[PDB]
């Protein structure tokens, strides 16, 4: 008994955060989650994210994080929750050997971001609890740093909802039916219909995007982090520790300074065990490979955080072939967007997305390039 003008099926990083866009534009918005974000059954947890700015990965992502990055400063000055801190971002490597380093600092010079170049012991001089051999090199970005995921997601919802985007929570979207001039969603509390969906159910797009007849390759991955007891005189966010992604023989790590001594995070990037979101394990520390992966990195690179394991976090990625997002129209329906497979990155860019969602819902275009996001690309096969 109640047309919505858009509902947006999972209300998560990027689906709250276009809930919070459409509402802002008195669009008449539903919001339907499995569960009440935010919360820790799906990739948001864990408390913090990277945003960096020097993105290697394409062009294409530089203007979407540097937009992004501009939202996140205005979402902290429209919430009482805290959005970002500006511990700068840290990309290390050995000299010649990551493409991660090279293409990083390839992004920075081609868009003329602000970076410091350093190398062998001037990294460890400068952040004293880093330890890296003489042979490695890196690039600090001063002015990117570390969002609080799970506080954008609380505040972009506030104020959706204080616009009044309505929310409804701990409800499994189960089907689809799209019309030419209408979309329908069907749960076990209710059937819903609008002139507009947004499709962005993270984990699950990889076992519900079949009931929009898509058959698109995305693999769901068990990603936890790891929070350790560190050295404060060296490992704090007080002291400009920074936050960090890099790039070592054996994979990518990525991690985050000490907050008012929490102690270190640490999380690898690289591996994960393939799992299904409804059975994956959520408990850290069952598989061997959750904490020792974690303190072989530590050991060798900041041996000082490598204390006490004090808890960890268990969090999914969902993979495309190319590891690039999928931001599109439906091939068959213009009335539905989807947002899907951000393959382990796509939290810095969660407020932009949401912008980017907003726009293809209302005009079926948006001003930022999404060119390398299609739906209808080659390599997702
Ligand atoms: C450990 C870890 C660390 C990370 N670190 C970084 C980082 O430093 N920087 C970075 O940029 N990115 C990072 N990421 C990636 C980033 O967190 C994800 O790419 C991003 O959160 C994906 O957002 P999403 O909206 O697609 O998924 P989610 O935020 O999980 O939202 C999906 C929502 O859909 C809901 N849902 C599922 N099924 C249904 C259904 N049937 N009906 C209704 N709702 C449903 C879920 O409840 C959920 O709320 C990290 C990810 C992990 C796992
Ligand atoms: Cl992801």
């Amino acid at each position: 008994s109640t047309h919505f003008d858009v509902i947006v099926v999972g209300a998560g990083s990027m689906g709250m955060a276009a809930g919070y866009q459409l509402a802002k534009q008195g669009v008449k918005t539903l919001l339907v989650d499995a569960f009440d974000p935010p919360h820790t059954n799906g990739s948001h947890h864990g408390d913090t994210r990277i945003i960096r700015h020097a993105y290697g990965e394409g062009r294409e992502y530089v203007p979407l994080a540097l937009r992004s990055q501009e939202l996140w400063y205005e979402l902290e000055k429209e919430t009482h929750h805290k959005i970002f801190t500006k511990t700068g971002v840290l990309v290390f490597g050995p000299k010649g050997e990551s493409a991660f380093v090279a293409e990083t600092m390839e992004a920075a010079k081609e868009h003329s971001l602000t970076v410091d170049l350093l190398e062998g012991d001037e990294i460890n001089k400068r952040w004293p609890g880093i330890t890296v051999p003489e042979n490695y090199n890196a690039i600090f970005e001063p002015n990117s740093g570390v969002l609080f995921s799970e506080n954008c997601i609380r505040a972009y919802r506030e104020l959706a909802e204080a616009r009044g985007a309505k929310v409804l929570t701990h409800t499994r979207v189960e089907d689809f039916d799209i019309s030419p001039d209408s979309v329908k969603i069907e749960t076990a509390n209710g059937s819903y219909t609008a002139d507009k969906l947004i499709v962005s159910m993270g984990a699950w797009n990889s076992k519900l995007l079949s009931k929009l007849n898509l058959d698109i390759p995305l693999q769901p991955y068990r990603q936890v982090v790891g929070f350790f007891e560190s050295d404060e005189s060296k490992y704090s966010n007080d002291i400009d520790f920074p936050g960090f992604m890099v790039e070592v023989p054996n994979g990518i790590y990525y991690g985050f300074p000490s907050f008012g001594g929490c102690g270190l995070r640490l999380g690898y990037h690289t591996f994960g065990q393939k799992i299904d979101p409804d059975t994956i394990n959520r408990e850290f520390g069952v598989y061997p490979e959750d904490e020792s992966n974690l303190r072989a990195f530590l050991e060798e690179y900041m041996p000082g955080a490598n204390g006490e394991l004090k808890r960890g976090a268990v969090c999914m990625y969902t993979k495309t072939l190319d590891e690039h997002f999928i931001i599109d129209l439906h091939p068959e329906h213009s009335n539905v967007v989807i947002a899907a497979g951000f393959s382990g990155h796509g939290f810095k860019f969660s407020s932009g997305v949401g912008e980017v969602l907003s726009q293809l819902a209302l005009t079926g275009k948006t001003e930022h390039d999404i060119s390398i996001f299609s739906i209808n690309r080659p390599a997702l096969k």
